[PDB]
């Protein structure tokens, strides 16, 4: 459950969470769009849930994709806000899944953010035991979907 | 349309805003639940868009509209945070706009919430100087619906 997948959040997790949130974090619509692009270009299944952003392929030039990516960026923002008080990472956990629920988003099919996730990291030279902490967080959305 | 609406945000206009948020946006929790429950008690018929949150009458010991109301707060962060820039604040009104039209909110609707955002300012003891300018950043918002 949700409840159970956010007491895996241990203190050197939330640690690490934060340390390199401060640098992914510091530039949102960059890191945001890099996100995205990674997404579609590793996972090109995942483009047909996007058909109103239009041509994903223009990138930063995509008003809507880089009006979505700023978006995107300020629900990590709240997540981490929220790892002090497991009550409401969890409502707000929960809120966020809301609308990915209703698109049918599965559990599956959102843990493919993992991977551009792992990208963007190393790039900012963040290593695995990084990737591995936000793969942590990932995970207490899918244990909510 | 949107781009015009962000035209009377001036430099006086952001200042203000900036300087505000930095009070208002340093509790999310409580303001966004004050926030909410204001809009509830002052117009008791926008609670209809809300049956999914249940017993609002609960406030912020309701997980649900605690949930929703911390995530509203870091859609005001958002835009805040594009004010110099009106190309990315605009994709991101529109952006944000997406799933309340959806919802059939109408402009008129949304401006509902100009006078409970203005008594949370109050008790905080910002005048009508920064109600003012607020209501023109939420004017940006009903361009876009
Ligand atoms: C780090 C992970 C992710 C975050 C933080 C995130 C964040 C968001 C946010 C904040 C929104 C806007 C609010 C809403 O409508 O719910 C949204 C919209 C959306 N998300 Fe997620 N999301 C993530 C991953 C995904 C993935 C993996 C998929 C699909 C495989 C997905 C599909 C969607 C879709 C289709 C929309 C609507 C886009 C539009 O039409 O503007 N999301 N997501
Ligand atoms: C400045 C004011 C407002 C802000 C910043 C705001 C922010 C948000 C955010 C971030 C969400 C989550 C993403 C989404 O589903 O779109 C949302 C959801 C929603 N908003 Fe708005 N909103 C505001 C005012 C309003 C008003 C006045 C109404 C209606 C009278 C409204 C009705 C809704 C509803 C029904 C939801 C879904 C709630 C749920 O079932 O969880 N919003 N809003």
């Amino acid at each position: 459950s949700v409840y159970d997948a956010a007491a895996q959040l241990t203190a050197d997790v939330k640690k690490d969470l934060r340390d390199s949130w401060k640098v992914i974090g510091s530039d949102k619509k960059g890191n945001g769009v890099a996100l995205m692009t990674t997404l579609f270009a590793d996972n090109q299944e995942t483009i047909g849930y996007f058909k109103r952003l239009g041509d994903v392929s223009q990138g930063m030039a995509n008003d809507k994709l880089r009006g979505h990516s700023i978006t995107l960026m300020y629900a990590l923002q709240a997540f981490i806000d929220q790892l002090d008080n497991p009550d409401d990472l969890v409502c707000v956990v929960e809120k966020f899944a809301v609308n990915h629920i209703t698109r049918k988003i599965s559990a599956a099919e959102f843990g493919k953010i993992n991977g551009p996730i792992k990208k963007v990291l190393a790039s900012k030279n963040f290593g695995d035991k990084y990737a591995n902490a936000w793969a942590k967080l990932v995970a207490v959305v899918q244990a909510a979907l």
